């Protein structure tokens, strides 16, 4: 089994991940996704989630009094914490794998600059936490990798969803607008088929991905 | 302005995405049949999207000027430089594959007609490709006209001390050079231990 809770301001976004489990797995008592709006935490009447950064410039950091009281809240000593962020460790399906067996993630979706360091510090201290970037790039919030996140890792875990790069994959109908299927795929001669398959394979790592190699 | 399209046998899931300088519609790719999909050619695990459907959807949605992309781990990396390129273009048109893949006929046939980029946004494999049109609609849509090689360091916010924690003193210190200078150090030691790759040195 697994649970998963996601804090996030922007708690409708990960609705569709929720709204995606089969009724199979959560009947099963196999997977718990819950989504928590980071805003029930907040102190003032204006509910704030973020305030100006130390040592200035433009941008807002996350408030760590709000997110402190969340995962206070939400995190037990056995909870694997996720950060999302541009500046995490890669998160690979090396990644997935590993957290595919865990009891518990809870995901913290941070807003454009982040959160206040000493909260995931803090953390740390306590349970295991994992600062991770998805990909090279700068989203707005952390709640699409969140969603990318959760369908990798789910995905992994049993019954619940349901080197080199893959070359390219064929089916019917066998000619389509002048393309015919590579003739060695209809040959019934496997092992030349492998061969085949892994030669492009190479062909398509070196032109796409020559950091793999 | 732009317009981003997005296919999808899964047009739910995008419900996640004014409109003014965008407009994004999803389209259900079954409004274009049976089956999407069927066994592989040569065998193996799984199923691949039947090229037929998707010939019709792209003959509809796309022109000569459309940038047809479409996420797959198997793709060229999208990456920072990539957002930025595709925030200048008048149409993308997101490709979202489910299985193992879309039969390769369906890229190769729409590049004699428009422009084709195949992207991975990340080493890791989904169920499809909706989420990962989610990541690259927000990489771009950020960068839009009316809306990197270091990884940034931590950031801190008020109070200045919280749970026995203190803001590093140098922030506090009003010294924009001393200021500009931590964050700089901090930057560049994040990245050594975290992304070696970016300065140029074995990854882990
Ligand atoms: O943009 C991302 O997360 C949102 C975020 C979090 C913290 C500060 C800025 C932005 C991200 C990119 N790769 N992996 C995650
Ligand atoms: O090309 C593939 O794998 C690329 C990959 C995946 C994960 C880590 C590194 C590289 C693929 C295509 N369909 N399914 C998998
Ligand atoms: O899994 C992804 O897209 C779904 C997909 C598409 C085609 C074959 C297998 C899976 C993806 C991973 N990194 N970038 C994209
Ligand atoms: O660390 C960051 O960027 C890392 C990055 C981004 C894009 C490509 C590679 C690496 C960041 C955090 N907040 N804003 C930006």
């Amino acid at each position: 089994s697994m649970k998963i809770d996601v804090v996030t301001i922007f708690p409708e976004y990960l609705q569709p991940v929720r709204q995606s489990l089969p009724g199979k797995a959560i009947d099963a008592g196999l997977v718990d996704v819950a989504v928590h709006d980071l805003r029930r935490w907040t102190h003032d009447v204006h509910k704030s989630v973020d305030d100006s950064p130390y040592g200035g410039g433009p941008g807002m950091v996350m408030k760590p009094t709000v997110w402190g009281d969340a995962l206070d809240e939400i995190c037990t000593s056995e909870t694997l914490l996720v950060v999302p962020t541009p500046a995490g460790y890669p998160f690979t399906q090396e990644t997935a794998w590993q957290w595919s067996t865990e009891d518990h993630l809870v995901i913290a979706c941070g807003r454009y600059e982040g959160i206040d360091q000493r909260v995931a510090d803090d953390a740390a201290t306590r349970m295991r936490v994992r600062e991770v970037s998805i990909g090279d790039y700068v989203l707005n919030g952390g709640e699409a990798a969140a969603l990318v996140i959760i369908e990798a890792v789910l995905r992994l875990v049993p019954g619940v969803l349901g080197s080199l790069l893959e070359g390219p994959s064929y089916t019917r109908p066998p000619s389509w607008r002048g393309m015919d299927v590579p003739p060695v795929l209809l040959s019934g001669d496997h092992a030349k088929i492998a061969a085949w398959r892994a030669e492009q394979s190479r062909q398509r790592t070196i032109e796409r991905r020559p950091d793999l190699l």
